[PDB]
């Protein structure tokens, strides 16, 4: 295919903007270590008696890349061209490149290390088109591009969990499914070979890129009545009344729409005023909860709800909320404060979907008789029912772009809850590993298993051409909207590019919901 | 197109059923005022602080058509050829005209209104058909076209609601659209021009214009028993005993179908006998409601369920109902007992919907063991799981025809609770208004806002023209069924008809399902 | 392309004179080192409180090619045919080639530094177009190839200024914008690859490369009497007299024309001999500046003035000088006298020009009557009047050779105060980085910013071919005219040739403006 001494790529980034649709093409360097040291590993949870924790899996030599970010794809600049002048977006196809291979050895002298290129060495690639691998993409982990084009990002060792069971700890059983991915063909590749495959999104329903501008319970006429007459109360005389719903009767009116179904959340305060917290308590011995099989885990984030009743604007749903850090690499191993956090905001959603730590409503709670009083309590849950109508979660430029839709009999609104694509066929996981390169053999032949090798990593460059097909917006509305701005004022670094250090800084969170539309 | 002195367009009023369809025309006499005086009013709920009513928006100098219910296009005895004879009806086209136009100025000296044709003056109208304006058609209002065709309506003026703020009352926010209607191209008529357009139903299911036959829960053959063997109790001994589903045994047999999900509803005895009431309590204390955003309002009539249980049925849902006063033209400002109001029942879904206040049924409360015995209570609530069927709420001569689905992420069987079809794209609003005549203006040029107009009036006709498909009914039932009838008996003026001082008299609500089928 | 065994280019630089063009080539080897170590720095003035030398802005891993001075592409005996054998010069077009690239990487071992050939390393290039990044040539800025061919040179670093604000020191606001370049396509070279582009100069004016022979105020025949009759004085009657203009009455003559709009400079006695200066004095305190926003800067060198007037022959005006060191590298960390720094002397625009610290002339100052009598004082400073003509600068073989004019919606005869050729579109900016190889990635996966990269520089030659259109003299002179020639004498070494230790020596500054040409 190619030489040593030829450039097997070019480097490519820009975004094209034509008609109704976007295509994205980004550049990275990447860096791929030799993982697990050239064996499969049979990794669990180990003496852990917890059975919330337990897991049994494999770690595999192979590493992936992970572009299911949108930042991956987007400059903060074409994010706002997007989000101001769109009403929707949705993946069309994509294109993936690996060029520019460079394999490389480490050897080790008296705590000198020298890197020397390998020329005749090589990396294997595959993309797993089938889905016939445990998919780990769309869990929203890192091993993601970074956002900066000129940024490196280490790539991913790949591995996955498989069916376990919690005797005396985690164990694998008869249905634990072991992947050997050396069983898969892939291509080999020196120093000369490229790589690239394309790949076709399925039909989605475009992102909702608007708000509403009007609330569900606000939807008609305010100059004219209903011709509706509602029972309103029973009299004295225990007859039963009826009021005509007139203009100005809003909570007594007729609808034909109702609010999405939704957990209850409890609210948290994150920001300065309105009301404060209650000390001393964590979310996982008062939050909500999944029971599956012996195991519970926190609901999170569930479908979206509003993030809060104004007045009490500082408060949060505490478990329906995407934190991202604003610093990506500050460690996990302390907790943060709201400062050091970015949280989502879908207050966007209010109009349809009710917020988060207000119950659905009221329910009537017994059948009333001349000595049975009327009775009634909140409704905190709810689940589907005819007429309810509501928006998905919004997407960040910081956020996940797609999740695989599990394989199942049944499902019902396959969006994710942590927003994005739901997709049957996701984009294909690409694995990468570095070839493993045999030490020195014994010259006397020996039965043995082989643990000796030559210490490897390899680098190269890779594209990731994405197409998106987009919605225009088209609005009679006569005064000027919502347009996503730069009001950061003045700085010492650019926001959304790098800082005295060269640290790419994105403190904003940035949504699609900006443009408004009429329900 | 046409002079003053030649008419414009023809009276139209029939019903003609051709095969799988029927086609309904209907002509009115409307008038139209010039509302506001020709501007925009910025409008609110004022100073009230009660967050459940406030509301922002606009009225507009424009009015509109609205001919959004079923008697509008159907005589009582068109509705009774479908309802008897048919399973099934949806919309498919629709055409409308305006035609005959006059327009007309009024001049008031000395308390003398004195009418006069202005022969050179115009009125607009324009069709929205990308829904481009807020949709106030499908809220149940009043302002539609009367029952009887000879009836004169005035058309209702065009306001709409747009998102609002609760501080310190009703305030408009930065999401808070306002829309010029003159910002549309409209068309302009003297008293030659007409107007017309049409509009293409999209494919819907058709209505169940039938009641079932059988119930969800003696669906199986009552000579036979099932091979099935439910759990019955637990012996003194402990041991779990096992019994067997046999014919009779209707309580303890496996089905594959459940009733549809419901909200629980509280009871009120609409008529005499049964159960009384308890006394003084109204619904709004009591009822359900739905909690959307910062505001509360009484959830009705939510998805349709039973309306009584049997030996019950003179009792009610309390919220479930569609009221409608027997005279159309009775105040708002008083309330209506049950002799003044019109009612629907909905009996025909019990067998598959459960009746209002009646509980889902009963759930398990606890896991037991040997010192824990099982607790058990009422399901009140219940949303959509997997194996629940339902029926929609009927279609009455006297409801409303379409609802347009609001434009959201997300839907659970977006059929409207208020009953009829739920339409992404919904029958285009028409607007009209009296192009504004200015008055005298100043000889010596001023620079003002120009508030000075000539009084105009417009009236014409108008014909609605509609296409609907029919399902026949196709029945091996060999006795008869239950049919649409006049029986009520002696009067002193006809039914359907007008009494003796001309006003049309429809005292009797009219659904769609008699004929039967089976589940 | 090409292996590693073989030449991606040839050696060129030549001049060909062919008709009315000139074509020179000319080739260096340049080096690039990695710059900030791949990453952007968001740099500033720091805790500088002056605003006058605050900035924000950024500087690039990338470098660049600045061939933007004359003595790149002409020897000097070429720059001698062409100032002495022709009129005028202009850009056409331009052709530029890297080619033979050798990526090497360094490694340090206890202070021993070992470069090794890296065969599978990139370099990366770009052309801007477009011109969409901010462009930092033509500002007289060093990092321009070496006159010399054989001269090596490391290319310098990219970086721009950017929108920055003076609170408590430079700070970067909304209007800032940071450009990535790997934000744009570049193709990536290996040992065996090269790149080239062509560009075409916009049609400019030709340089004027002659002298005038004339004085704007000699125009005229010296033998005849105009027929103007000019006024002269006022009698001690008070009446007005009239004077006819005579033939040598040159100071009393009407014309047609007016010398060339100007600032007034301050004189500095450079040389020996003439008016000595004042003492103690600097040019910041008392020299011309420009205002713009809060910040003041010394207005230099400002449009073109004549240098001195004869018998002052040792003045220069203070600002409008281009002063060039006689020694490129001298180091600008201590002041220079003038025998250390070479001064243009623009003598050759006194015909149109005026003399730098001459005023403009004499304004009369008052309204005069009986009672007030007529005064009078300098015009120091004055604009574009019409009937105004003048020269620009002269460019030289050490000087700019263009500079981008910048974008507006207005300009005043868009010929660069430096010198040299004004251009909308001038040729694009070359942009070069190594591309980043990363060093070994640690086996199990951190989530970190990669810092961690091989010592990379690259090193290869360059060619530039650029086409210049000529004018030729033509002119019916008697007499020999003014050739530039070499006067240099005996010398250690030879003039405009390496010295002992092989610099190379261009001592004298170079004008085009021998040639003389009339009014």
């Amino acid at each position: 295919a190619d030489g040593v001494g030829n450039a097997s790529g070019n480097w490519h980034c820009d975004s094209q903007w034509m008609g109704n649709t976007v295509i994205t093409k980004t550049t990275r360097t990447w860096v791929l270590p030799s993982y697990n040291n050239h064996i499969y590993k049979a990794i669990t949870s180990g003496t852990s008696q917890d059975a919330n924790v337990q897991y049994a899996g494999y770690s595999t030599p192979w590493g992936y890349f992970d572009f299911n970010r949108f930042h991956c794809h987007f400059s903060p600049r074409d994010w706002q061209r997007l989000i101001n002048n769109h009403w929707g977006i949705r993946p069309k196809s994509l294109k993936f490149k690996i060029f520019n291979v460079q394999v490389k050895e480490v050897t080790t002298q008296d705590q000198t290390k020298t890197i020397a290129n390998n020329l005749t060495s090589t990396i294997q690639v595959f993309t797993d088109d089938e889905h016939q691998l445990p998919y780990v993409l769309g869990s929203a982990t890192e091993g993601t591009m970074p956002p900066f084009p000129s940024d490196v990002y280490a790539l991913p060792q790949y591995g996955y969990c498989t069916m376990h069971t919690n005797q005396n700890g985690a164990r694998f059983n008869d249905r634990s499914a072991f992947y050997c991915l050396e069983y898969f063909p892939s291509q080999m590749l020196r120093t000369g070979n490229n790589f690239e495959f394309t790949f076709d999104f399925e039909e989605v329903p475009f992102h909702s890129m608007f708000a509403h501008s009007q609330d569900l319970d606000r939807l008609m006429n305010p100059l004219v009545d209903q011709y509706l007459w509602n029972f309103n109360e029973v009299d004295s005389s225990r007859n039963a009344q009826f009021k005509k719903a007139v203009k100005g009767a809003y909570g007594t009116m007729g609808r034909n729409w109702l609010p999405g179904p939704k957990f209850l959340d409890q609210r948290v305060r994150a920001y300065t005023g309105g009301t404060d917290n209650y000390a001393n308590w964590n979310i996982w011995s008062n939050g909500n909860k999944v029971n599956l099989k012996d195991r519970q885990y926190l609901l999170q984030p569930g479908p979206v709800s509003a993030t809060y009743t104004e007045g009490e604007a500082s408060s949060l749903p505490a478990q329906n909320i995407l934190g991202i850090a604003k610093d990506p690499y500050r460690s996990g191993s302390t907790t943060a404060g709201i400062s050091d956090i970015m949280v989502t905001e879908e207050q966007e959603v209010a109009p349809t979907n009710g917020v988060g730590w207000k119950p659905y409503g009221r329910t009537v709670t017994n059948e009333q008789n001349t000595t049975t009083a009327p009775t009634s309590s909140d409704l905190d849950v709810l689940g589907a029912l005819p007429g309810m109508v509501w928006q998905n979660r919004d997407i960040y430029l910081q956020g996940p772009i797609w999740a695989k839709i599990p394989k199942t009999d049944g499902k019902f609104h396959p969006s994710p809850n942590l927003g994005g694509f739901g997709l049957h066929n996701p984009p294909p996981q690409v694995f990468i590993k570095n070839t493993p390169v045999p030490a020195d053999p014994p010259v006397e032949y020996v039965h043995q298993k082989w643990n000796s090798y030559i210490t490897q990593y390899s680098t190269g460059q890779c594209t990731v051409e994405m197409v998106w097909e987009l919605r225009k917006e088209n609005s009679k509305r006569w005064n000027p909207e919502i347009q996503f701005t730069s009001n950061f004022s003045n700085r010492t670094s650019i926001m959304f590019a790098p800082n005295e250090t060269g640290g790419y800084v994105e403190d904003r969170l940035i949504g699609t919901r900006y443009l408004t539309q009429n329900l």
